[PDB]
């Protein structure tokens, strides 16, 4: 559980650094600084307006944006699901 | 199961009192009274428009709003997942 | 599994009859006929725009609409979760 | 696990070919080519704006669109849930 929660924190920090760098200048409200980025990636992780609200507008400037966001979702939504199950199993 | 469902009710009532107090005057449709608050926090819990629809507009007035909402989500979405699993395990 | 899937079909049909009757005349695009109702309740079940898109607009006419929709969500989202888990357990 | 992930890839490719053909000319931003289709169906699978954002606008042109999209959701959202559970079980 401890290693999974740490893996997620490292993945969240690398992705938020990458997103700040990639989409900060073109999309500043969403990825203008590491903090705006970390908040956005969390929203993307919960699946809230990920495509209509974030990814589709980003793609009109960066057509390949899906290469970053889709894997991010596939990885984080899996890790979170694994972490939540891991806590319950250990609690029993 | 009984203790988990009671923990959630107490957490939902404390958060809806806190939200009424914090964002009631600035965002009255969403947190103007305990009832509007309880309904909103449920919507936030289901993840429906949590960021684009509620949290981002709230943040333009209260920049730290994420300190309240993100933990609320992390706690309630975990407890609900734990409660739903708990019912099935006991049913077997 | 068979009894759970049948319970859900009966619950979906009763709710879609109730919604047609309650919100059909005031909200015809969403609940104007049993079929429009069944499609909407499915959208509500998946959690897609349930509050911002459906429930909040319905509440401006019917303030208690939450007494119908919130329990519907709590019941159907639990039954579906139970049904999906039930299929996997039986498959092993 | 390997057979489930392969089943999903085949289902995603058949559906994205079908959607290109069915709704490409009438809805080109969403289904104009196999790639736009694959990206959209993924968004539909995550449940993000599936009805308000995609299915309801598509239905104003193609009233039966629900015969394609609802089963697609029921199948893919089940397979993904089964695949994610399958990985954890094998990991133990
Ligand atoms: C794991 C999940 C971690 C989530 C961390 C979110 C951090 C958000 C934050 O620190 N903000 C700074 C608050 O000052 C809010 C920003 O999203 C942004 O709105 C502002 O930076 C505008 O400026
Ligand atoms: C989980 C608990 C959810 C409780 C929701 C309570 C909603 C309620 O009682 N309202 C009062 C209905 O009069 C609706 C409010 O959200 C607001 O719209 C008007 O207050
Ligand atoms: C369990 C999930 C069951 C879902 C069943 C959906 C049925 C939808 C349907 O039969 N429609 C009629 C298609 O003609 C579409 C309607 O939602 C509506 O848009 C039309 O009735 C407008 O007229
Ligand atoms: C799960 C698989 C998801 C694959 C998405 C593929 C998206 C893609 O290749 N695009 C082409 C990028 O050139 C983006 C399209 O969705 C569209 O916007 C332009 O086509
Ligand atoms: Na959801
Ligand atoms: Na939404
Ligand atoms: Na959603
Ligand atoms: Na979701
Ligand atoms: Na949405």
């Amino acid at each position: 559980v401890g290693s999974v929660a740490a893996l997620l924190t490292v993945v969240f920090y690398i992705a938020a650094v990458m997103a700040t760098n990639l989409y900060g200048a073109t999309f500043p409200e969403w990825f203008g600084d590491l903090s705006k980025s970390l908040y956005t990636l969390f929203q993307v992780m919960t699946l809230e307006s990920w495509s209509m609200g974030i990814v589709r507008p980003v793609m009109n400037v960066h057509p390949n944006a899906w290469v970053f966001f889709i894997p991010f979702i596939m990885l984080t939504t899996f890790t979170v699901l694994n972490l939540f199950i891991g806590i319950i199993v250990d609690a029993m």
